[PDB]
């Protein structure tokens, strides 16, 4: 599933437990990331899923739902 997949990349990149990584969970406030962490995370995801995330979109991405709903919509 695309969720378990991305959730995996998120949990390993941000060194947190999978159970934390929920659609509602925020990269910064909830998962302890800093802005640069999300930049690295996004690049690893673009790599993994071979899809480009235009900057306008990347800056709109606040939670794990935002990132998932993008990848699968694209």
């Amino acid at each position: 599933a695309l969720f378990e997949d991305i959730q995996a990349v998120i949990a390993e990149q941000l060194n947190v437990d999978a159970a934390q990584v929920t659609p509602e969970a925020e990269f910064v406030k909830d998962l302890g990331a800093d802005s640069l962490d999300v930049v690295e995370l996004i690049m690893a995801l673009e790599e993994k899923f071979g899809i480009e995330i235009p900057d306008e979109q990347a800056e709109k991405i606040v939670n794990v739902g935002d990132v998932v709903k993008y990848i699968e919509d694209n």
